[PDB]
């Protein structure tokens, strides 16, 4: 796997032993073969339980997520965003002869950039990377292999509140994964739950790396979760509910961002989301309901194109451009390089997406409008089919002048209110508050 020039795929099914059995033996021949390597994790959370399996081997984590150094690593482990971050910033990275992406299906705008970019400097023969993933961009196997078998069942799963009809979900005694299109489904879900007296835990990005203990520390009967938990995330379960549904992030006419769906999901995503169960060959008859049919939604995703803008402002060589990763690369329409900042509204496209918090979308139509990161005025004055709604009414912040204004962003993408969480964090930046 290691020879240079070489980008290998590790298609392990789930459970088949990646991260605690491969990782380890990867990692100990790089050592061996002096190859300056870099292991790319795509939570915190992930990257503590790495530790965990890369214990005593000389190993730097640059993430504050592991507790443990001696200085003298020559193998480095960060998180997948935080290598695209490092490589978009004066900071210099390491040009690192092995390349090692764990859940490296992660969809992500960093994650693909990050996949683009290592499987450029692969066919520029400068390095080798091991993609690790049950499921590699491509897979049509929504059902693969498990360490014990599975009950598969379709059957029609609730989206919202529910009396009757749906006894199934309730007199399950066990631990349920419910995957949920949205952050606000899951809300709306969880309630549910909860008053016919379920312990409900909610993940979400937003609140992953931080509520995802609970799943170790508290009773629980049901984990409500969005797609983040189709990264690494692992629970002790023995059901998984999947609607197979997700929302899309698309670009309208190249002005505005919709959430557009629910709509199926991929194959991939619905492999993932049942691999959470049937992990344990101890344990037969785990179960995953699921509610829908999978399809190729990842086709005109946003993600894609925010991949390209974050790599079309990534330095490779005298002008040249990363392409994405091959089997990813029809999933956006683009023109290489088009995306390209010069060096001081790169700095603003990174600060909006860091320090802001803007998806990169947003950040970039701010940047390259020549705007400067503190400059909030453009939150203010978009046209008036762009006033972003807090409960039935125009939402208003304080600006940083002390005056009450109407949110109204000349860009608008959905997900800066998408759910209550959102909405707050955009309207303290609107008002100049980070």
């Amino acid at each position: 796997m290691l020879k240079k020039k070489q980008l290998t795929v590790l298609d392990l099914h789930p459970g088949a032993g990646k991260t605690r059995r491969v990782l380890p033996e990867i990692v100990r021949e790089a050592i061996k073969k002096r190859l300056r390597t870099v292991i790319l994790a795509p939570t915190r959370v992930v990257a503590a339980e790495m530790e965990e399996a890369l214990r005593g081997l000389p190993v730097r984590y640059m993430t504050t997520a592991v507790n443990v150094h001696s200085g003298t690593e020559i193998v480095d482990l960060m998180c997948h965003a935080t290598f695209t971050s490092r490589l978009l910033q004066p900071i210099r990275v390491p040009n690192y002869n092995l390349n090692i992406m764990d859940e490296a299906h992660f969809t992500d705008p960093s994650s693909i950039a990050a996949r683009g970019y290592i499987s450029t400097r692969v066919e520029m023969g400068e390095a080798a990377a091991i993609f690790m993933t049950a499921t590699p961009p491509g897979t049509r196997d929504a059902f693969p292999d498990s360490n014990s078998p599975i009950m598969d069942t379709e059957v029609e799963v609730p989206e919202r509140a529910w009396s009757s009809g749906f006894d199934w979900v309730t007199d399950h005694s066990g631990k349920t994964v419910w995957f949920v299109p949205s952050v606000r489904n899951g809300n709306e879900i969880a309630a549910c739950l909860t008053k016919a007296g379920k312990r409900v835990i909610q993940l979400s990005r937003k609140t992953f790396e931080t509520e995802f203990q609970k799943t170790k520390n508290q009773e629980w009967d049901f984990v409500i979760t969005t797609d983040i938990s189709e990264m690494g995330a692992n629970f002790k379960a023995d059901r998984v509910i999947d609607s197979r549904r997700c929302l899309k992030p698309v670009i309208l006419d190249g002005e505005r961002v919709i959430l557009a769906g629910p709509m199926p999901v991929t194959h991939a995503s619905a492999a993932q989301r049942r691999g959470r169960i049937g992990r344990n060959p101890n344990k037969p008859g785990d179960e995953y309901m699921y509610g829908g049919g999978c399809a190729e939604t990842d086709e005109g995703h946003a993600h894609w194109l925010e991949a390209r803008m974050l790599l079309d402002n990534i330095y490779l060589q005298d002008g040249l451009i990363a392409s994405l990763y091959r089997p990813e690369a029809d999933k956006v329409a683009a023109i290489e390089g088009e995306f390209k900042l010069r060096t001081e509204q790169r700095k603003t496209f990174v600060e909006l997406m860091k320090r802001g918090d803007l998806p990169v979308w947003l950040a970039y139509q701010v940047a390259s409008a020549g705007i400067t990161y503190t400059d909030r005025r453009w939150c203010f004055d978009g046209t008036t089919n762009n006033t972003i709604m807090e409960d039935s009414v125009p939402a208003e912040v304080w600006t940083k002048y002390g005056e009450k204004r109407v949110l109204k962003p000349r860009w608008m993408d959905a997900r800066v209110c998408s759910d209550h969480a959102a909405l707050k964090s955009f309207k303290e930046f609107a008002a100049g508050k980070r």
